[PDB]
């Protein structure tokens, strides 16, 4: 965290583009390179109880160096406000790209494959993402797919062992990936109609969700593989990258620009 430099001289703050954990996010311009950045501004007096979680997320992102993880450029403190500078991804989130209509299985498989490449990287680095969901998967304007917003070390994407506060590992991300697969196929996670407190006991109580609808058997089996109540029965990210659903359906990420365009024309 840079304490002398004035982020308001270094960056031009433009329109709001989201609301993440602990503050609002803006499109911005790096005034020296003219590159577009994403800027989160957190007021450290209003978000005092969460400062350690913010620091922890910055530390983790600063240790990542992967095409599949959104880049962290640095942070600045001006008066009471912490500016966090991230890579800007102009395709938006995968959740956004669900708005014009359903994804086809090639789009689903391509997005899941790239998420798996990010998880393979993190898990190989002995890291856990902890908040895999379509809202936290960002696309560049070229169709590149990257992970954003790590969870701190809403219940719909949480593995049962995470809810039961059991010691969990990277297989919790594999469960969340299975929920995200359903969300990419159907538009919403399981139980999305229910009150979160009900979901909190339904996830440990119920059999795991399945993907319902006219979807290929390999996609249903991909979901089933991820959504096993027993974490040791969930495959690794490495293994899921070789799953038949991925191998038979995933294509070049550049094809996802058609998905981004469809979202542009829908608005
Ligand atoms: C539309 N294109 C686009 N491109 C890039 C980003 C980056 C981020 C972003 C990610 C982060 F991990 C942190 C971060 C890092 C360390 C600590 C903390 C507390 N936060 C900050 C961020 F601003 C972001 O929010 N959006 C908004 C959508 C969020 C979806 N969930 C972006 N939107």
């Amino acid at each position: 965290t840079n304490l002398k430099a004035d982020p308001e001289e270094l960056f031009t703050k433009l329109e709001k583009i989201g609301k993440g954990s602990f503050g609002e996010v803006f499109k911005g311009i790096d005034n020296r390179t003219q590159k577009v950045v994403a800027i989160k501004i957190i007021d450290l007096e209003e978000a005092e109880d969460e400062i350690e979680d913010i620091q922890q997320e910055i530390t983790v992102l600063s240790q990542c160096d992967s095409p599949y993880v959104t880049k962290y450029y640095g942070s600045y403190l001006k008066d009471t406000k912490l500016w966090i500078i991230m890579e800007y991804l102009g395709g938006g989130s995968a959740l956004d790209l669900l708005e014009p209509g359903p994804l086809d299985e090639t789009q689903i498989a391509t997005i899941l494959r790239e998420i798996l490449k990010g998880l393979d990287y993190l898990h190989s680095e002995k890291k856990i993402h902890r908040d895999i969901k379509a809202a936290n998967v960002l696309l560049s304007e070229h169709g590149e797919v990257k992970l954003a917003d790590f969870g701190v070390a809403t219940p719909f994407w949480m593995a049962p062992e995470v809810i039961k506060q059991s010691a969990y590992d990277s297989k919790a991300d594999i469960w969340s990936l299975g929920i995200t697969a359903i969300e990419l196929a159907r538009g919403e996670p399981p139980h999305s109609e229910l009150h979160p407190m009900k979901v909190l006991f339904l996830i440990p109580k119920n059999n795991p969700p399945t993907l319902e609808g006219n979807y290929s058997k390999p996609l249903k089996e991909f979901v089933e593989a991820c959504l096993n109540k027993e974490p040791s029965f969930r495959p690794t990210a490495k293994e899921l990258l070789k799953h038949k659903f991925i191998l038979r359906n995933a294509k070049k990420t550049s094809y996802l620009t058609e998905l981004i365009d469809a979202h542009h024309h829908h608005h």
